[PDB]
């Protein structure tokens, strides 16, 4: 099974676990996820978070939906060298929902030398 | 060329146009990039907006960097039929970057049914 | 866990589960993933194949890495209505990886409508 | 406009180009995207092909639909350094798509440190 390469527990010294975080306004979901929130992970051309991804299963339900998709897709690598470009994407993702469902959301999350990650919370 | 599929200026009636829009605190620059500002463009299982990417061009230098790509992936469909979910992805990009650099952000929108869409700023 | 939302099963008789073929050829690893081989999945605009992702995780190994992700995207839409373009992307994802290691290599899949599938297989 | 960051030539001399290449088989269409077939593209940490992309614009239409997206997600990169995982994905992009129709097929390749490079071929 895939979740036997996927964690939810960081170790101590770097921050992996994506941090979900939302606001309700009406019938919009706003939804921040983020990874190193306190500690920032590294972003550099050899270890950097690639993606975050949103996953909402409304409340009784049998299907996941996923909703959205972020890409970090510079990391300092130029003709000059890695990290000489000066642009780093940050691995902040925000998304705005609309629903009036009430569910489950997951956040997963890919470091890419240090493998795959998730938490989820309540969407109320 | 695929310029020639590409489009820069919205018809009356449907909002296509990605609209840039950024904050500069510090090295962050904090982008937020949406189709339909004014006038939504339809969510909906058949015609939607897929995704928006953002690029940027340094200023001086010969090759673009893409910044980062969101995929809004919900649009209403459940296994009860089309717009049946609740559950849509509005059409809203957040981006930070980290970069102490000057130069053109370019945005790329693509609708399901409406082909690719450009807009471009200049980052001061 | 996000787990709980990932369905698995039997390709023969569940016409959602990634079918994971490879063939080795020197350094070398040609792989074939695809979804509906028994039976044929629908493509249409309402109800669909979105993606499939492949995973490898080495022997002895403890992250994974994320080999590759083929996104299908035509499904039959046009400003003419649903199922009316006649370009239908199909579930079919090749990826040529280039390793001597063996290990596991897991495929996840991703109906619009019918959540998230995996399979695994191993890689000799 | 974003034309002005994307750049063609001859495969045959320009390693950046996506090459296309397509086998008709009834309503079947297999297209077949490689970076570096006739000069080899390096696929380092540092620099490599990131992701080819394939759009097709039928005869006589306005808006042009993307067919498929491929990325290449592995490029050696491991906790023990850069370039020593032994894990690459080669840029060799298949689409199988099914249409009857005949128009313009268009692929995009992004290097990493090498901007934007752009293909065409006519689908007969
Ligand atoms: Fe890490
Ligand atoms: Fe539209
Ligand atoms: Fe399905
Ligand atoms: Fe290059």
């Amino acid at each position: 099974m895939i979740s036997e390469t996927i964690r939810s527990g960081d170790w101590k010294g770097e921050k992996h676990v994506p941090v979900i975080e939302y606001e309700r306004e009406g019938e919009l979901v706003k939804v921040k996820v983020q990874v190193g929130k306190e500690i920032p992970h590294p972003n550099t051309t050899e270890h950097h978070i690639r993606y975050i991804e949103l996953y909402f299963l409304p409340e009784g339900e049998n299907f996941v939906y996923q909703v959205g998709r972020v890409e970090f897709t510079a990391h300092g690598e130029s003709v000059n060298g890695p990290n000489t470009s000066d642009v780093y994407t940050e691995p902040i993702a925000y998304f705005v929902l609309k629903t009036k469902k009430k569910g489950k959301l997951y956040a997963l999350s890919y470091c890419n030398i240090h493998g795959l990650w998730e938490n989820e919370v309540t969407l109320e």
